[PDB]
């Protein structure tokens, strides 16, 4: 397991302290995040949530400011967020997202005190 590396790559994919609706499609494309779905080089995920917080903060989470929901952990607070759900499109760099901006207890895999992993709920695509 590689905490650190995955700690990263939360944070490419769910850290977000200005995102908006708006910028669902340039920030999930390949010139920002480039965020792609688990086993292919270039297909969209259908739903990617950016939490509108500071690492920092989110991290807390995984700390004091976190509850235990099963083998994951649930913020003791709402937090902002931007959740951009595939509309069309099933490669980069055309990946279209429909995007909600919402309050919402997010839920996290932790792994010695540093988040790994965002909980989305099941959508539908298209």
């Amino acid at each position: 397991m590689h905490v650190k590396e995955r700690y990263k790559n939360f944070l490419n994919q769910h850290v977000g302290p200005d995102m908006s609706v708006q910028r669902c499609n340039s920030e999930i494309g390949p010139n920002n995040r480039k965020i792609t779905l688990s086993g292919t080089d270039n297909g969209c995920k259908p739903v990617n949530t950016f939490i509108l917080a500071n690492k920092r903060l989110i991290k807390t989470v995984c700390g004091r400011a976190g509850s235990p929901q099963g083998n994951m952990v649930r913020s003791n607070q709402p937090f902002p967020v931007v959740k951009c759900v595939l509309n069309n499109g099933e490669r980069h760099p055309y990946c279209e997202y429909r995007g909600t901006r919402s309050t919402r207890y997010i839920v996290l895999k932790c792994e010695e005190g540093w988040p790994v992993h965002y909980h989305e709920d099941e959508v539908n695509v298209g």
